[PDB]
C-alpha cells in the first residue's frame, strides 16, 4: 500500500515532535499571557496534535487545523477523550469563519507560510479569527540561530528513548532566509528520512507584516519562562492582538 | 570642528566612487538628474556631479550644507535644507541616491516608510532609487560587543571607530575619535538597520518595488556571502 | 605617576562608576546608616558612591598616592582613608558590609593570598553582615584565546582610553594596558590580575570561614547562569 | 561492497554535472578525447561521456573499474588500471580531468609533481587539464578537530562523514559511514592538500602553467571568499 | 545492561585505549613490579594496560556488571577486581601508584565528593607514591557554549558510536550521550560528570593532604599551557 | 626621516632580536662565526646577533635605514652593506644567514623568493645554515583578512597601533603602523606576500637548499598544527 510510506513518515514526525518539542513549553508560555481553562484555542498547523493535546490538557477547547490529512488521521487516533476538533485546511486561506480567545502556532510553524505575502495572508486570517480581546501566539526560534554557521550543514543527534534516535541536519540560505531540516529517525533495524523547509522572518519583519494584516505585536518573550526578548535571546515568542 | 572631522572620515572611508560605479551600471548619469538624500558635506554629491549629473543634494544639517558649499567649487550641485522623512518640493528625478548606510538614519520603520514614500513621489516614471547599505549581518558578528578599528587618514591624521550594536533593537552605534599630532575630535552616529526582507515590505507599503540587489559595488548578485546590500528600487 | 593616578581616576570614573555596585549591594543589605569596609578603594569611586547611599565608609588601599587623590576628591563625604594591605588587615573593627569593586578581588594574585584576604574579610564582618565581590565572569577573559585585543572608549568630548588586554588561561592571568589620551597628552598604566571562577571562590570561602550565599549575573540582580557575563558574589560568615 | 557504498555517496553528493559544466565553460567536450584520472566507479567519467566526449578513465582500484564497466552500458568510456603518479601509456588528449579533490590523493609533493608531469605528457598542444578541488582553507575551519555531518542518500540510506585534519602536514582524513535500515558499511580516504600557490610551483616544475582559476562551477573568479579552487592548467 | 556494558567496553577500548595513560604514568613512576590502585576501573581497559606494563593492579569499580566483564577479559593478567565506591574506600592497602582514567575523576560529582575521593587517595598512597588524574581540559567542554554537539566515530569496520554532548558552564556539568550502532543493533547509554579546573584541583588536593606536583598537556608529557587540550594531573603527598 | 625612527622604535620593542638569537643559537654557534643578516633594517637583528659574538654583514636596500644602523652601531662588529637581497652581487660565504621576523615575505613574488633563496645558497659555507624567522601565515587568516587593530605601549611616552588586512587568495598581508606620543603622530605601512612551509619546501628545492628543520617557537618546540610561528632552518643540498 503506497500511503504506508507517508504514514511511516508521519509516525516518525510525531515521535520527533513529541520528544524534542513537547507542548508543555508553549502551554506554559501562552498561559503567562492569557488563561486557557475554559477558553477556545485555534491551533494552526496542528499536525499530529502534540501542541493541540497539551492545550486541551490545560482546559482549552481546541480547533486544530492542518493541511495534512494523514497527520489529522493520526491526531484523531491519538485523541481519545481530549477536546480537540480536527479540521483540514490551509492556514494561508481559512474558509470557515469563527473567532477564538487564543490562536497558537507551535515552534516555527509560522515559518511554513513561505513567501512574505503568504505570511501576510496567514496573519490576515489570524486577525479575522481572533476575538476583539484575543491574542495570537507565534512560537519561533530566534532566526539568528539559523545563521550561526553561515548556513553550512550541521548535524546533531538526539536519543528518542533508548531504542530510537534522530539525526537533524540543517542548512540555510541567509539571503533567501531559507532553512532546511533533514530528519533521519533510526532504530536498531529501521530508518525513516523526511525533511521540512521554512522561510524565516525576523521580529522587525513580523511587526510590518502584522501591521499590514491588521494586527499589532503587543509582546515578545525570549524563552518559555517569559523573560523579555533581548539581543541574548535564542527564542522569539511573539504575542499579537487585533489593531 | 566635528563637521570637519566628519568630512575627512567620510572622504577617506566612504568615497563616492563606488556608489557612482554601482548606480552607473543600472542607470546612466551623464546629463541625468539626481536627488541625493542625506548629502552631508557632499562626498557622494560631488562624485555624482563629476559623473555628469545635475544633483540636488538634501540634508537636515545646516552646518554640513555650509561645508558642502565651501567645497563645491564649480560642481553642478544644488544644496537644499530639508528632512528626507518629509520632502516639501515638487521635482521629479531620473535617479535618487542615499550613500552608505544613510538609509539607516531614518530610525523607526515608519520613518523609513515615509522616506520611501517621498522617494517614490520624486522618481520619474522610468527612474530608479539606490540604497547603498552595509549588509546588517556585518553589524552582528561580535554579539554587538564593543569593537574598535583604527584607520590612517593621510600621513598626519587617523580615526578610531568603536562600534556597539543591539540586535534586538537593530541599533548600531559608531563612535569616531579623529586624531592628529596635537588634536582630538570625537563624534558619534547611531542608526537603526533594516534587512533586505524588511526593505521589500517597506518598499511595497510606500509604493516602490525592489527590482535588483547587488552584493558589491562591482555588481555581483546579492547572496548569503555578500557583505554589502545595494538595493535598487523602482515605482510599482 | 601623579598624572598616572589622575588618568586612572578618570578611567574608573567613566567605565566603572560606583552606581552599579551600590545598586547591587542595596539589593541584599541596607547601606543608609550602616558601616562599609571598602577594600582596594583606589581613588574612591566605589567609596564615594557608598558614602552617597548613606554609609559610613572605611576605605583601604595599599597605594598612598591613590589615597591622596581620594582625600583631595572627598569633600565632606564620610570616608576614612586607610593605607593598608587587604591581604593582612592591621586594625580590629567589624562592619555591616565589605565591598570589593569590579575585579579588585582578582588583585590578590595567588590563591593563598585570596584565602588570606577572605579570612580578613570574615574577621571584619559583623555576625549578620555580608561581603560583596564585584567581578567580571572570567569566561569573558578567555574569549580570543588570550590573544591581545584592544578596545577604545571615549572619556568625554576631549579624552579617550584604549584598553589592550591579554590573558593566559593556564595561569588564569589577565593583563590590561590602559593608554589614556587627550589632544596633547598621553599616559599609560597597566594592571595584572589572577582570576578565580565561582567554583574556586566557593572553596576558598569555605577554607576562610565564609559561605557563598548568593551570586548574581548582573547589577540588576538576576541569577548567575551559564549566560551571565558578570559574577557578583555575596558571602557571609559560616 | 565498499565500492557500492562509495558509488552511492559520490553519485548523490558529488555528481559529475558540476565538473562537466565547469570544464565545458573552458573547452568543448562534444567529440573530444578526455583523460579522467582517478575515475573511480565513473561518476565523473559518465557525465563527461554524456557530454559527447570519448573518455579514457584511469583508476588504481580494480574493484572500482569493475563497477564502472558494470555501469557503462553504451557510454563511450574505456576503463584502464593504472597509477596516475606514473602513467605508462602514450596517448595524448584534448582534456584531462580530476574530479573533486582527487588531485590531493597523490599525497607527497613529489607525487603531485610526478602526476602533473604525466598530465603534461598526455596533453595535446591546445589542450587543458582541470583540477576540481575544495579550497583547502575549508579544511582548517575547525582547527582540524573532528566534525561530522550526516547526509540523506535517498529515502532509506544515509552517510555520516567524519573529518579530521592536520594543518602542519596538510592532511585531511574523511571517514564515511553508510547506513540503511539493516546495513552499515564504513570506509575512509586520506588526502594531502595543496594551496593554489603550491600548485603554481608544482606546475612549473612539471612543465605546465596555471592559466585559470575559478571559485565555483558557475565560473566566478577565484578570490579570498571562494570555497572551491578549480584549476585550469596548460602546457608551457 | 549486558549489551550496554559490552557497548561501553567497545567504546572505551577504541576511543580511550590504555596505552596513553600508561606511557604518561610511566614517565613519572616506572610501573614494572609496582602496585597500582586503578579507581573507576570499569571493564579494565586502563587496568589491563597497566598490568601489561608489569604492574600489580587492584581495580575498583561500583558497577558489578563492569567488573564481571573485566574478570572475563582478564586471562593471566595481574588484576584484582574489587567492588567499591571510590568516594569511600573501605580497605586499607597502600600502593605505589593510584590511577583514574580519562575524566573518571569528574564522576565524583560535587566538590565535597572530589575532596573525599582525594582524601581516600592520600590514605592509600605508600610513602613516595603518586596519583594520576587523566582529564580533558574543561575548556574543551565550553566551546559552543554548552550547546548540543555530535561527533560520530567508527568502531572497527562494522560498528560506530555517535557521541552527543551538552554542558552547563555555571554548574560545570557535562552530559555525554553515547549511541552505539551496528548494521542491526542500537544501544544507547549516557554519563554526566562535573568538571573541575586545575585551580580547583590544587585547592581540593591541599584540603585532602595532597599537592599537585606536575601537570602535563598530553600523553607525550609536554607541559600544561593555555594551548593544552588535556589536563593530566600528578599528585603527591603533603 | 621620522618614519625610520618610528620603524626602529616599533621594531626594537615589538620584535627584539633576542628571540631570533636564541633560536638560531640552538641550531648553530654564533660566537666568532660569520653571519649574513638579510634585510637588516636599522639593525635590531644585526646588533642582537653581534652581542652573541657574531661577525655580522648586514644587508639592506634602504640607505636611510643603514645610516641609522651605523649611527647606533658604536662598538659592534656589524658591516652595513647597501644591496638587494634578491640579487646579491658580492661573493662571500658565511656560517649563518638570517632573516628577521617576516622579512622573507618582503621578497614578494614566488620567483623573487626563489632568487633570494638561490643567493642564500650561494653565500652559505658547506655546513652552514640559513634561518627564516616567520609568523605562521595561518595567523594572517584568522579574521578572514578583515581589518583588525591592536595598540601596544612603547614605553611610557609612546605607543603604536597596528592595523592589518589580508587577502588570502593573493597571500597579501598589509600592516599599517600608527606611532604616537603626546604631541606627535607618524604613520607608515608595510605589505608582504606570505608563503606556507609547503611552498618554502618547494622553493628551497628549486634554489638548491633543503628545509632541514622547522620550529614552532623560539623555545624550539616542534612545528605542529598548534604553532603560531614558523621558524625555518635551511641547509645546502
Ligand atoms: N499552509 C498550511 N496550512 C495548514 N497546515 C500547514 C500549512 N503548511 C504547513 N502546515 C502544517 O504545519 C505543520 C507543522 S509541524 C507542527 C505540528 C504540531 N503543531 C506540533 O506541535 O508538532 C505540519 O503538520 C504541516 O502539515
Ligand atoms: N532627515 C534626516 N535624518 C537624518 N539624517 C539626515 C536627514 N537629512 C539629512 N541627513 C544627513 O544624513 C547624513 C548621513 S552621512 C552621509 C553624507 C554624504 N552622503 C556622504 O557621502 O558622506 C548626515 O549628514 C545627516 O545630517
Ligand atoms: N594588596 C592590596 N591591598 C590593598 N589595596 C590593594 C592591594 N592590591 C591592590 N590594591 C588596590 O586595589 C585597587 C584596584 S582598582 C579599584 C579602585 C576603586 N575601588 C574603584 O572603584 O575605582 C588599586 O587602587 C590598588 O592599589
Ligand atoms: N594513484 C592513485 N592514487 C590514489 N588514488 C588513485 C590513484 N589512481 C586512481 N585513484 C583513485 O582516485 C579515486 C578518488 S575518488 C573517485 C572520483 C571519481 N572520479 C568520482 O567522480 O567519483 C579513487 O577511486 C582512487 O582509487
Ligand atoms: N563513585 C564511584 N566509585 C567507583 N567507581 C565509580 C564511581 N562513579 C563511577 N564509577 C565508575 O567509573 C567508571 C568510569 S569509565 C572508566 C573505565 C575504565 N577506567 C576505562 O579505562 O575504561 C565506570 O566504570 C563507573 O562505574
Ligand atoms: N629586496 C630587498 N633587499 C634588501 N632589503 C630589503 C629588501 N626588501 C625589503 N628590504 C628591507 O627589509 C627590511 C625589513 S624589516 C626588518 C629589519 C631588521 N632585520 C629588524 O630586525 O628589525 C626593511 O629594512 C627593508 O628595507
Amino acid at each position: 500500500d503506497p500511503s504506508v510510506y507517508d504514514e511511516t513518515a508521519i509516525e516518525a514526525y510525531d515521535l520527533v515532535s513529541s520528544m524534542l518539542s513537547p507542548g508543555a513549553g508553549l502551554v506554559a508560555w501562552v498561559s503567562s499571557h492569557r488563561p486557557l481553562d475554559g477558553r477556545t484555542v485555534l491551533d494552526l498547523g496542528c499536525g499530529t496534535g502534540v501542541s493541540s493535546f497539551a492545550l486541551a490538557e490545560a482546559g482549552a477547547r481546541v480547533v486544530a487545523v492542518d493541511a495534512s490529512r494523514p497527520s489529522l488521521d493520526m491526531l484523531e487516533k491519538k485523541r481519545l477523550d481530549r477536546d480537540v476538533e480536527a479540521v483540514e485546511g490551509d492556514f494561508r486561506d481559512l474558509t470557515f469563519d469563527s473567532t477564538f480567545d487564543v490562536v497558537t502556532m507551535s515552534r516555527n510553524t509560522f515559518f511554513l507560510a513561505q513567501e512574505q505575502e503568504e505570511k501576510i495572508a496567514l496573519l490576515r486570517g489570524i486577525a479575522r479569527h481572533l476575538k476583539p480581546g484575543g491574542a495570537a501566539f507565534l512560537d519561533c526560534t530566534d532566526p539568528a540561530e539559523f545563521q550561526r554557521a553561515g548556513g553550512d550543514a550541521r548535524s546533531v543527534t538526539y536519543p528518542l528513548g533508548r531504542d530510537r534516535m534522530v539525526t537533524v541536519t540543517q542548512t540555510a540560505d541567509r539571503a533567501g532566509q531559507q532553512i532546511l531540516s533533514i530528519f533521519l529517525v533510526q532504530g536498531a533495524t529501521t530508518l525513516t528520512a523526511f525533511h521540512e523547509q521554512a522561510t524565516w522572518a525576523t521580529l522587525a519583519e513580523i511587526r510590518l507584516m502584522a501591521r499590514i494584516a491588521g494586527l499589532e505585536v503587543t509582546g515578545v518573550d525570549g524563552s518559555y519562562a517569559g523573560e523579555p526578548y533581548t539581543a541574548r535571546s535564542r527564542e522569539m515568542l511573539v504575542v499579537l492582538e487585533r489593531q
